[PDB]
């Protein structure tokens, strides 16, 4: 990414200071590089090369209408899971022909919105979803485009985290019955199979994976060949993940060549939904230090779980490190072991655990890789408001969400009349 | 509770199929009786002061409720001040907590002539102290005791209590504490410790005018202990003082449910879903606490002849995520489009929800007797990216 420190000592993003855009905005502020967004859409986009590709980014990662407009400028597609999401794509000027729409729980009333919008197709997770879009679909007068999501038999022995998630959980259709759905979905008059999906988890680390699900999803579209049932494309779902804290996973250009380099003499489509790996580290989240309770030590800093909800959701590691290695202020700050913690009135409320740091009152702290699941996730319990999001492109810094004010807490919210 | 089976199931005097027929699901619905209930359970002498914990549940028509019964309130931020004075409650009866005050909230409570602050750190002491000083007037304090990143620990109460005495423009009005919650007695009384410290400040020359005992009582989600009238009995007895008290989850959780609609049934040897449209961004506490929340149906004799097995269904949502989950093997006769109804959300629901996969928060509904107040409209579409932009190239 393009967050790194100078020789000067300062942390910058892309040409900036991190301390320039915060002194305009204030704290909390979740900052953006618009540069590390491009690259990493586009290590996927050019590794998939001469391949029938597209890159359909993740909405639900990151969901901002500037974020999206700079994949829908580079010719992105979009993975979407709500008609809200489907809005969003629109507003930003995404090609609603190049999204496609997941989802265990598709109402009818986002089902008509994305087939009256003309989407590529809706990934199907249930037979009761089969019989609610062609419904839906009937009363149009349209044929729904359709590729089934299904759970490989991926082998537990080699991964098997990801087998039982596929096996325990409310996703998707499982191989074993792929051929019956698919088959009820042929004999469905106002459906129209275009694909295969699936989604094998999030934050994977192997490529292996990803492989073995392509591998039995290859298989199953062969069988489906015979059977007369023709496939147009392949969508392989998200789930390549970052690092984090010490984590090693494939970066995007390596994951894409194993599994092009396994389509050997296929021209079927192949369909990706990244996410997190596009926008984690594409992404931070500045706070200010308030106070600092010396005894296990904690510094109380300005963001909080609202803001940031992955570490007291998942327990997740995000690193959190100084707006300045050099401070020439002559203040002191004795290294300490810290709590990072924020005003929300719940022990749940932190940001990080045992951090070496050198703080002082009044010092800015930048929370790393918080572009994905950042502000998605946020909410505005303690009738907090909603943090400021800044895009920085080269050395200009725009604001892409204004902070909430507080008037808008109770928006559409009404006393008993006495 | 005025949730209760009638023939179907009312909330007062009304079904509630009937509210939701109007308003759409997901919905919150609250009981005003349970919620005046709760209230005045708590509040039937003794010199006190209840200070409703808005964190629990802000909407606006709930505190109003509180302020028109002369409650006084706890508060967490200025979000929360401008909340009250909104809903017509009395400055004058407000608390606040919080261990990341900042000066602007400071500046804010001290404008608006609130009761006291309860403080958490040394550093915050200067600076109440500081901005009371920029305003010229005397900010009253109490110190949260830890008989956590919250309060001091008893062993500097002393200490920490003498440099607010030596602070000109703070001015010592009681002690605090909040030892943790959903409990779940024994725990609290263990009083006791701070009793002793006061005394100790007394001696000291310092006096102390309240006690603040937070909050904390739990209630009953699953099968759990103390109701509120027994808690503040062994409290009194154990006493003299002012006691403020500062219940939330006590208040509030069972004076709410949350109404949704299964969408789909998904049916395997392994495992069965009903996939409902509520979600984790409408109600977190499963996914954040592992939370039991009892998930029951609208009607207990359907009569639209509708085949209904009964099985062992995971209640989830249409989130993208496995942590997305309201409940785990229930025991439900569901057929596809029946409403669901989870119970003990009128506390940390609403206020902790979100919009997480870009879906419009839940509307909240207000029952008394046989009238319904939408006193939370749901979100429309467009308030999803609002002060959103998109980069001029
Ligand atoms: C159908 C589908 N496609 C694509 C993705 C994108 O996956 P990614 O490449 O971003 O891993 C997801 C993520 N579904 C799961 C999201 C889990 C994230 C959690 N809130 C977190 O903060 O870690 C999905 O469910
Ligand atoms: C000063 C003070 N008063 C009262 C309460 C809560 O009162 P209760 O409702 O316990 O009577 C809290 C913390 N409250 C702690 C967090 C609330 C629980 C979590 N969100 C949950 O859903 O369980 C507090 O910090
Ligand atoms: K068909
Ligand atoms: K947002
Ligand atoms: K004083
Ligand atoms: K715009």
């Amino acid at each position: 990414d393009h967050f790194n420190y100078q020789n000067d000592g300062r942390l910058f993003v892309e040409g900036l200071p991190v301390e320039q855009v915060v002194k305009k905005t204030g704290t909390p502020a979740y900052i953006y590089s618009r540069a590390t967004i491009e690259r990493h859409w586009q290590a996927f986009d050019s590794a998939a090369g001469k391949h029938p590709h597209l890159i359909c980014y993740a909405v639900k990662a990151n969901s901002n209408l500037a974020v999206l407009n700079l994949m829908a400028r580079m010719g992105s597609g979009f993975d979407i899971v709500s008609v809200g999401e489907l809005m969003r794509v629109i507003q930003a000027g995404g090609d609603p022909k190049k999204i496609v729409f997941s989802g265990v729980g598709k109402t009818e009333i986002e089902i008509s919105a994305a087939l009256q919008a003309n989407i590529m197709c809706f990934n199907v997770e249930s037979i009761s979803e089969l019989y609610r879009i062609n419904s839906v679909a009937k009363a149009l007068n349209v044929k729904a485009p359709i590729s089934i999501r299904i759970n490989p038999n991926i082998d537990a022995g080699t991964h098997p985290y990801i087998s039982t998630g596929l096996k325990e959980n409310k996703f998707g259709i499982e191989i074993e019955q792929a051929l019956d759905v698919y088959k009820i979905a042929s004999d469905l008059e106002f459906l129209e199979i275009k694909g295969v999906d699936c989604h094998i988890g999030s934050q994977l680390t192997e490529i292996a994976p990803f492989i073995e699900a392509l591998d039995k999803l290859l298989i199953l579209i062969d069988l489906l060949a015979e059977k007369g049932i023709t496939i147009s494309h392949l969508d392989l779902g998200g789930g390549l993940g970052v690092p984090y804290d010490d984590e090693t996973p494939p970066e995007p250009a390596e994951y894409m060549t194993a599994i092009i380099n396994r389509m050997a003499g296929r021209s079927l489509k192949l369909i990706f939904e990244p996410g997190r790996a596009i926008m984690a580290n594409a992404g931070v989240l500045v706070t200010k230090v308030e106070f600092l309770k010396l005894n296990k030590n904690f510094a109380i800093v300005d963001a909080a779980m609202n803001d940031l909800i992955r570490p007291a959701l998942y327990s997740a590691w995000q690193n959190i490190i100084p707006l300045n290695t050099d401070y020439q202020d002559g203040q002191d700050r004795p290294v300490r072991s810290y709590d990072i913690v924020g005003p929300i009135c719940e022990t749940g409320d932190f940001l990080g655990k045992e951090r070496q740091l050198a703080l002082a009152e009044g010092d800015y702290l930048v929370i790393r890789s918080t572009g994905a699941y950042g502000s998605t996730m946020s909410s505005n319990y303690n009738s907090r408001c909603r943090a400021a999001e800044i895009l920085v492109d080269g050395e200009k810094a725009f604001i892409v969400r204004e902070r909430e004010e507080l008037k808008d807490l109770w928006r559409g919210e009404h006393i008993l009349p006495i």
